[PDB]
């Protein structure tokens, strides 16, 4: 560990891989430190610009030799750990986590950011209590969306750079697909696509693995949302706005719980 | 002009827009200095890594305030100036310039670089003599092609990021299209697509404006090559290798002339 950092942080045990637990040397507050060895520039620039209760905040950053990104500690661990092993969550807490997931992602998209790696390993939990805040992480591969304008306003441009352009404004739709895969998993405890017909075909065709026996402890509305995010056509697929107006999220009690949790955090 | 530069270069008259003529203060050698006001990082990194008789070499670079890129001076001007105004070049010198253009672009592509802005304004001429060397410029918008590997080696990936992948290895084909538009122009003196049916449709359909009266001072082989580069399907379109084996470039006298010109330059 570089002198500047060890000078501020007492390093400590691994939280998984590398993310370490660490305590601020002056206050003894706990924090987490993501170590990346040698578009981290991109990650940092993003994490500094963004302010949202469901998006992880950066607290510090060291560059000498490896990158160390200092972050909020999330006592609840990654959501991955709640879903491994056909485990699976109670419908009402799926609802609670997914509301938050949709608010976060809506917020990236309104700020011209596509996350591009949404998966349960990248959704963190505030606390060990079932009802809690979730913060999304890992902007290593995100894209910040002016530049249509220069290509279009011409006579030399290949016809496929052209065609390609009428696609502009739909890349964010890969995040919505990803959220639908997360939701599917949370609701059911198994993955919709899986090598357990080949992965590629499965996904392009859009035919997720649907198990009636499993989905039967799940409401019609919830399943209706997943089906609407698992649409292969990016144009027709649900956006985060649509998913937030969907009847399943019209739940003022989960809405209630959430504002309650925002408040506890302040 | 920043002190470090004026200290080395006597600035002078405009060569077009900004590219200035400039003389090295110690030797009085002439050079050109491209001024970009505030992916220049990208341009420089590229120009430093590349060594090819038909690709412009960088000689120096200043960053304080505006970017100044110091380059070879090309006494012949841009090729644009030879083709403005239904002007048009003698077939045998089209051949000579286009050989060189294909060698340069082949060389970018073998080095994983796509140029992405080939146009006559970006082909420079060594000398004011009809038979001369051409160097390609302007890497402002180029792409340096590992990363398929991480997306593919999965269960969360939108079906269109997938589909999209079987496109990998064909982006270079936008350079070949562009070269075919350049060739068309050189051979005929008019543009194949033009607002003189709308630009977009023209290009996507691939129906260039073909004038029999004009093309009649042009050989069948030459026109055959253009048709083969103006193909809308990127898979079927000619690569630089194919175009170099095409009967029109099987000319050992132009081949002769060229090596002659390489030699004069040393
Ligand atoms: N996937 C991912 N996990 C991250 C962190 C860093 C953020 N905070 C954490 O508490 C944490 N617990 C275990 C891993 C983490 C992270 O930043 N990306
Ligand atoms: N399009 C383009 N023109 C360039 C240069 C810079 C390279 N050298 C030249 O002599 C020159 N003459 C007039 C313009 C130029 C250039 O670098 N890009
Ligand atoms: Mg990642
Ligand atoms: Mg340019």
């Amino acid at each position: 560990y570089p002198k500047a950092l060890r000078d501020e942080y007492i390093m400590s045990k691994t939280l998984g891989s590398e993310v370490k637990l660490a305590f601020e040397r002056k206050t003894c507050k706990k924090v987490a430190i993501k170590i990346i060895s040698k578009n981290v520039e991109t990650e940092i620039e993003i994490l500094k610009k963004l302010n949202h209760p469901c998006i992880i905040k950066i607290k510090n950053f060291f560059d000498a030799e490896d990158y160390y990104i200092v972050l909020e500690l999330m006592e609840g661990g990654e959501l991955f750990d709640k879903v491994v092993g056909n485990k699976r969550l109670k419908e009402a807490t799926c609802k609670l986590y997914f509301y938050q997931m949709l608010l976060a992602v809506q917020y990236l998209h309104e700020n011209g950011i596509i996350h591009r790696d949404l998966k349960p390993e990248n959704v963190l939990l505030s606390s060990q209590e079932e009802d809690c805040l979730i913060k999304i992480t890992d902007f290593g591969h995100s894209k910040i969306l002016t530049s249509l304008m220069r290509t279009l306003c011409p006579t030399y441009l290949a016809p496929e750079v052209l065609v390609s352009v009428g696609t502009a404004g739909y890349n964010r739709a890969v995040d919505c697909w990803s959220l639908g895969v997360i939701l599917f998993i949370c609701l059911s405890g198994y993955p919709p696509f899986s090598e357990h017909v080949s992965l590629k075909d499965q996904i392009t065709s859009g035919k997720y693995n649907f198990i009636p026996e499993v989905w039967a402890e799940v409401s019609e509305k919830a399943l209706d949302l997943v089906k609407k995010l698992l649409v292969v056509d990016p144009k027709a697929r649900f956006t985060t706005e649509e998913a937030l107006r969907h009847p399943w999220l019209q739940d003022e009690d989960m809405k209630r719980k959430f504002q309650d949790l925002l408040s506890e955090e302040n």
